[PDB]
């Protein structure tokens, strides 16, 4: 039974796990599409799952040629009808790699959409069901899943134990306000926006805005893909003790949200 | 020569001068937001001034309908490359009502950052600068500023030159120790936190944790936009001679700091 | 019926009762934050009484991390619409250390505010009243409280019955002048500024300015938790006949406001 | 080489000294606080000598507007850590006035404490000492002290040589019996308290308890600031030959205690 | 109507009355202060008349613990504004113990002072005054005032009628000399110095230089609280035929000034 945390974002899905003492880690482009079929494709797979039939992978993004603004979900409802395609080939991807058919699931989500979410990831998934992937038919099994916090994977990264968490998203950033460990709930944003539509420059100075409760001095800790661009225009903002948060070996910033949620957490 | 004096503040922003005998004074609202261009603008106004290009006006709140707490700048170091278009929108202002174009500049600044400022206040204004507004070109000098203090302008309306100015703002409280008619560098706070986000009830509490070196009978003088709400929440707490500065006729609470200054300074 | 001592400071509140001939004693840190709805706490606790949502304990200084100069009470009329909170919690950790609900209350106060704090103990406190501590609600009973006055516990350890109680306290220096053990009421100080701001050197030397009625051979007992720190910092502005009050075993030097009142009052 | 007089008391700090056959004397008040780095000063001066850092000058006193019980030095072993600074602002003064750099200093100090201040004055001063008074610096050399005795420039102005000098002082009272131009010791008071905290009233009649083996047909001589008035106050006590020692023409009351010394001693 | 007789001293006033055939008689420490309002005292009363408002009892030397020489009232013009309290508490203390409201005073005076003691004891005590004793308001009438002289208690217990009286007092010796029954005025000596400040030793050899004109073989009758020690070492200087005056059972030697007036005077 492997204990595995999977990122679903907007630009990419991020799925991290451990066999040995290493982190295996691993992506793959969130751009999915309907079925259309097609003669004989190369860079894309066919995905069943749930009476749906649709085309993931890296060469997805060709059925978006004139019309490259349509290619990402936007800051949408992580789980829908066409979202849990994006979670069942990245159990797929696992199973290559592995040959693991037993899953615990440490699905990441936004704080505010916490308590909201375990209508469409508990009820879809419990256990024994069955993806068609490629033609061949693929079974595996789910029986319980952790839905954590969309940035708290920065936080063993974090010098300090009382900071703010600014996840630098690709469709939204999630400002995690965090006192001893623990999440405030009032102090925690979810701003509209990422690093695709808008530039960071254009995109810190809103954090500026909203997250106003915080003077200069208070750690902030940058995650996402963007992170390491985070904190280079955050410091032009005025803050001073900023630091995004650095993997180990050949793993860069965009895996943050991940990887240290499976050195914290799924107990 | 017209010499003004202009108190960029978070919520808004006041100009004060002297014409004849009386004072004229006025603000505008402190919400700017990027350019995006739009068909027919009524209630706000174009700014381009050193490379940027803002909207300053009374509708410029229309941009921000559902994320209202993204309207105001908070606690940031006043003049960035986002800051000067509401000083350069306050010149134009006053051009529209007298037609000077010679400044004699009576900033305001919080204390402990006032001789931090000067990178941005002096480097980028010295004379013969030029914004363009609504399309129509405008030129203007500015040959001197005198950077003030945020809160000073209470001090006219003290009846003991011994006190302490409590500058209730919007996005921070500039307490502000005064001895002699010269302030006290070590017992002057500034306190993060306005009356925006903060009701006073809950802010006043705060003044009494922070500036506790002060017995009960010590004179205390409330300025800013909400200051004869200050006082009457400062009494609960148990403080006795404080006074809010009263104005002349028709000019209400929030023209204090500036009206002051220029009662008391510019020579 | 159990007869207790609590001693509500501004850096910490001491509790004291009398279970067998021993006395047991202890105390909790005297800072409070508003709720704020936290995902999981650990070294805090909820307190609700009379309208009011207060976390009281040991990690409550993590919501004051950059603004350390917040988190204490400062010299403030203790059991406002914030100091009850400090009085409810410790009646329910002596409820947690005896099984005791029915309280006789020997509150201690600064004498010149003597009379006026009745508006505030009395009222609020008549028996039948409820906490809700932790969510797990609790009913307790104070039917009678006597307001004794803060510096009288050090007169058990004075060797001379004719003294001067200098209270080292936190935010204020609680002198009383003593006669018969009868307390003065003219030649009882209450000097502003305690230890927390200022140094003892600093704050010895203001003892000396004030109740400067003193000839040196005069005995003076220093209390509080800074008091034998006190005596070496008064013997080197010329006092002879110092001592500091110092307690059994294992009972620190700040216990000794409620453990001596303990062991004169109360009958 | 200059010699001169410097009665540091409580409430002020005289000096005296001959230039020409007339004397030159002046004084300044004996309020000195912390240092308090403060904007613009005008009435006070900065003097740092020997580690400390000090304003000695008239506006000090707004440095104590709500607590002015706590701005004089009460009855403390003149030359302390704090004590030196108004010693060597009295050598400036002396400086600005003539431009002598090297002294003779007749100082005064109460009889009790004659041969125990030697500790304080002889040691800090040897010669080539160095003040920096506001901001400039400034060299002296005191090579010779003379430790007078506080009450014997009374002496002066006595019709008999066999009398008691009452030094009605600010602090304290300095009783100092006299038979032959040579004071007793056994018969010398130093009566606490001083007209600032008590009348005359009440303080002459604690003359006529403490020195009641005089009788009422003996020579007394008020001096100190309140002299004029000591003497309309022993009278409806009862003694008869008192009288209170007046000086030239321009000089007051409170100069008899260090103009006196220079006529008298200083060989 | 009470006929009394009140020995105003200055260790003690000593009171004497004649109720039944036996003599009644008390005293009380003639040691006050000023008001300075207390806690909860318990060894002495609060006294107010004619705008005084004193402390008078035993535990009135509490309040000069560490100024124990400022207790006494010394050699000082008995009445003053301070010296009818120590009589009227005497009026008081009778009262408390016969309830007599009438009163026939034979107060006691030094025979120098014997004519000026009227402007004093006569206009202030003309019937149907009012004190206040420890709130409870006291009415008293005293009609007629017959001043005696000190010492003229020790001449009923004089086996000889031609005699030297020497008042061992506490500030003063009283030395009267007697012919027949009556005071010789060139011969009566008034010394300063009593018992309190000078040894016995040292103040009888004072009585042999001033009372020099007396043979060694001429009747000396010793009086006062120390009349016993003064006999003894008087027989060492060289007087042989002194006897000090011994009272009745269970009546020390310093109520003879009084008791013996009540034996001999007040018709
Ligand atoms: N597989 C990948 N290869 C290269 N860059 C990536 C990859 N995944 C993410 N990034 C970088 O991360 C940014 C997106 O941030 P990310 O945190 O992945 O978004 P999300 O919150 O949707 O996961 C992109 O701009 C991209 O530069
Ligand atoms: N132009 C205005 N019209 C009405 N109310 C105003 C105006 N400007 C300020 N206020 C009041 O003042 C408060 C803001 O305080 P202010 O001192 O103006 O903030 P700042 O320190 O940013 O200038 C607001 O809550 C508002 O109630
Ligand atoms: N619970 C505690 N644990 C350790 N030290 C304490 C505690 N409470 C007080 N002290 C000591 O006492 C000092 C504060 O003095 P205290 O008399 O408690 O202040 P207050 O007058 O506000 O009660 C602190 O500097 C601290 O060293
Ligand atoms: N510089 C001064 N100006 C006016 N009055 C003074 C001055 N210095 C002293 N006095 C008078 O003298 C009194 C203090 O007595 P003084 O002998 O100066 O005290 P100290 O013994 O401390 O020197 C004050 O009540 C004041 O009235
Ligand atoms: N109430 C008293 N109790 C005990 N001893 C007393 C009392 N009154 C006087 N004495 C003794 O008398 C002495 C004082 O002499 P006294 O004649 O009382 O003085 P005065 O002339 O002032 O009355 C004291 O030394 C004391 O020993
Ligand atoms: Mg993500
Ligand atoms: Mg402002
Ligand atoms: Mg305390
Ligand atoms: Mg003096
Ligand atoms: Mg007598």
């Amino acid at each position: 039974t492997l204990t595995t945390v999977i990122d679903i974002g907007n630009f990419s899905t991020k799925y991290a796990y451990k066999d040995a003492a290493q982190i295996k880690v691993g992506s793959f482009p969130s751009i999915l599409h309907s079925y259309k079929p097609l003669e004989d494709y190369e860079g894309m797979e066919r995905v069943e799952y749930n009476g749906l039939d649709y085309y993931v992978g890296e060469t997805v993004k060709n059925f978006y040629f004139g019309r490259e603004e349509q290619m990402y979900f936007g800051n949408t409802r992580k789980g829908h009808m066409e979202g849990q395609i994006r979670l069942v080939y990245a159990l797929y991807t696992i199973f290559k790699e592995t040959g693991a058919a037993e899953f615990n699931l440490i699905l990441t989500c936004p704080y505010e959409s916490m308590v909201t979410d375990k209508k469409y990831f508990v009820q879809h998934f419990e256990g024994e069901r069955e993806v068609i992937v490629e033609g061949k038919s693929f079974k595996f099994t789910v029986h319980n899943i952790v839905m954590a916090a969309e940035g708290l994977g920065a936080l063993n990264f974090s010098d300090s134990l009382n900071c703010v968490i600014v996840d630098a998203g690709s469709k939204t950033l999630n400002v995690l306000y965090l006192i001893n460990g623990s999440i405030s709930k009032m102090d925690s944003h979810t701003i509209n926006g990422g690093t695709i539509d808008n530039s960071i420059m254009d995109l810190a100075k809103t954090f500026a805005k909203t997250c106003s409760n915080i003077d200069y001095d208070y750690p902030i800790v940058c995650t996402g893909g963007k992170a390491e661009e985070m904190k280079e225009c955050l410091e032009n903002v005025g803050y001073s003790t900023v630091s995004s948060a650095e993997l180990g070996e050949d793993k860069p910033s965009y895996y943050v949200n991940s990887v240290g949620l499976l050195l914290k957490y799924g107990r």
